[PDB]
């Protein structure tokens, strides 16, 4: 098995479909991570997030650095052996949630100390297999000069989270390091972003600084522009998206992976995706209603339970309840990403876009 | 498959081992049977409550009549289809756990109306497989004035539930109906109890009123000639008993079944039995440490977990330590029970209750 071998079998369109083959396995893509921020997917044993599809699960540099501890996860054999999945892990470099639960910035990096270097440390620690770039994120809204500013030294830290990754042979031999593309919402400083990052060169290449407050029109024409100034031969990896429709758009403009917390925090609170757009399970109209969550879905959770027991579950705070919900909202989302591969494969994505949004709407 | 058929295949002392057949499925005996008080064992899908080797379950005529309700169970197909467990399951009547969560009791029943009649419609509308009989619980301590005139009530209420019962063809044909005996910790109501519940006759004999404050010794003193007491042809059942030591104990004394919260609950608060006796997952002594929460046991957590990660998901309030500990300490129960029954079987069980003792002490 190669460190990294990203190629891709079919087009359509700026929409991609192929494969992400690394030491631990073959990442499918377009690819749906599910979040695992304390070292687990919320509710769900990794055999079941296996079970849903999932090729990849997300960590985060941040809590893990907080609780457990780097230090203490490598002591314990790393990050997969500790959680039990064995598969790719992606790392975020933890900039993002930091400034998440008194922050002091610098040249250096944040105290609140995590400096580009040290973050790649950690998620070496971690055993991370694709490693993230340590950056700084940029609120929404930005002004031109502040979003320049904070572009031009997340720029500077990826040449330094580049240096600090070749430079630990180990990692540099068994693990990817994708850099992160900012500007806010500005072309020119987008594509300033674009050039850095290609000059410094990396295994992939994210979309950062969206759904950050500005809405999917928004969001849609910044990845209208974003996107193609990325290499090509690389993955696209839009950071924190989204929504079953935001994911199709983002595909249609090029992006290869993505990550959200939706499915397993709003399954949590209720929220179940299905084709025919989101239900919030605890609404009395479902007291009674013997159908499954989704009437076409093949998760384990649809073929088993009723909607009435999820809402009884839900409503009277059961752990059944979120295990339930959040297992059907990550099946839903790999089923989606499953439909969205066959359809690019097939040369009939943007006919499955279409169809889809008309009846998710 | 009778409706209800209990074979005792070997002794040792009053100690048995066995079957009760039912349409449902077969129940070895001893028994240790999960609580699911909403209409879930916490934090464990059906499917996982049966690989740990549960062959039925505990559910309560109380919460269930409050949410989601007697009548919308049954119009949803039965507590069995609304919940994904199709093998026993054995309904308490009520009584215990409204005096749970302004009461005023009568001749007639309980308000907060729970009569024997309404109790065992419950039941019923729930499609229980093991009915008990509705009773008054007797707080502890008790004077033996109000443990006889509780008693008394109770085996009036005793007989209201058998013609309840009887008079319901559905019930009578497909369902089994226990009685239960009060007294307190006196001898001669216990007798009184017993010698009323046997003129009735039941299907199985609960011992009622027990592990309600008194402690271990004087359970066992009253077990020892309670128990007895019995027909010894029908199954004997220990309401709401217990931890490892209770049960082995009550074995020894003549107890079939069994029913508690504390493997579920103890469990999700952070307790993990042991073979070498209950640990506290949340102390720091396990933070790095390695090893399974039990060195023997063939549970599926200590299959792939160690006591480092499950301490992390404690401390950290995530649901999957809730499911991890629940699943281990179900199965730990469950092997409990087998090595009792086949103890049993090889004439060796009360070599079994030394050692236990000795190593979990
Ligand atoms: N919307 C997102 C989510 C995660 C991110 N993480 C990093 N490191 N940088 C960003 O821009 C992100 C944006
Ligand atoms: N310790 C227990 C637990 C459950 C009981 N349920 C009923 N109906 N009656 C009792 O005496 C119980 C005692
Ligand atoms: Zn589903
Ligand atoms: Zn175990």
């Amino acid at each position: 098995r190669p460190r990294f071998s990203f190629s891709i079998a079919a087009r359509e369109g700026k929409a991609r479909t192929g494969t992400i083959e690394m030491k631990r396995g073959v990442i499918r893509t377009p690819a749906f991570m599910p979040v695992g921020t304390a070292a687990t997917v919320k509710a769900l044993k990794p055999e079941t997030v296996r079970a849903t599809g999932a090729d990849i699960i997300l960590g985060n540099t941040y809590h893990l650095m907080l609780r457990p501890g780097a230090e203490r996860i490598a002591k314990l054999g790393g990050l997969h052996s500790f959680m039990g999945w064995d598969r790719p892990i992606l790392t975020d470099s933890g900039g993002y949630q930091v400034m998440l639960s008194l922050t002091k910035q610098s040249e250096e990096g944040v105290t609140f100390m995590l400096s580009p270097e040290r973050s790649i440390e950690i998620q070496h620690l971690l055993g991370s297999d694709i490693v993230m770039a340590f950056d700084e994120c940029t609120p929404y809204p930005a002004t031109p000069s502040r979003a320049a500013s904070s572009m031009e030294r997340s720029m500077r830290w990826a040449k330094r989270s580049r240096d600090a990754f070749d430079s630990r042979k180990e990692q540099a031999e068994n693990a990817a390091l994708f850099g992160i593309q900012q500007g806010s919402v500005f072309e020119n400083l987008r594509q300033q972003s674009a050039d850095a990052l290609a000059e410094i060169g990396f295994d992939g290449y994210a979309v950062g600084g969206l759904a950050v407050g500005e809405g999917q029109d928004e969001m849609f024409r910044v990845l209208d522009f974003s996107v193609p100034m990325l290499p090509d031969d690389k993955p696209h990896y839009l950071m924190g998206v989204g929504k079953p429709d935001d994911i199709v758009g983002a595909v249609e403009r090029g992006i290869d992976m993505f990550d959200c917390v939706l499915p397993t925090r709003s399954g949590r609170n209720g929220q179940a995706f299905t084709w025919d757009g989101p239900i919030n399970i605890r609404n009395a109209r479902f007291s009674e209603d013997l159908k499954p969550l989704d009437s076409e879905c093949h998760c384990a959770v649809c073929q088993k339970w009723s909607r009435a027991y999820i809402h009884h579950l839900i409503r009277a705070g059961e752990i059944l309840g979120a295990m339930l919900m959040t297992e059907h909202n990550i099946a839903f989302y790999q089923q989606l990403m499953q439909k969205i591969r066959d359809s690019i494969s097939e040369g009939r994505f943007s006919q499955f876009a279409q169809d889809f949004r008309a009846r998710y709407f």
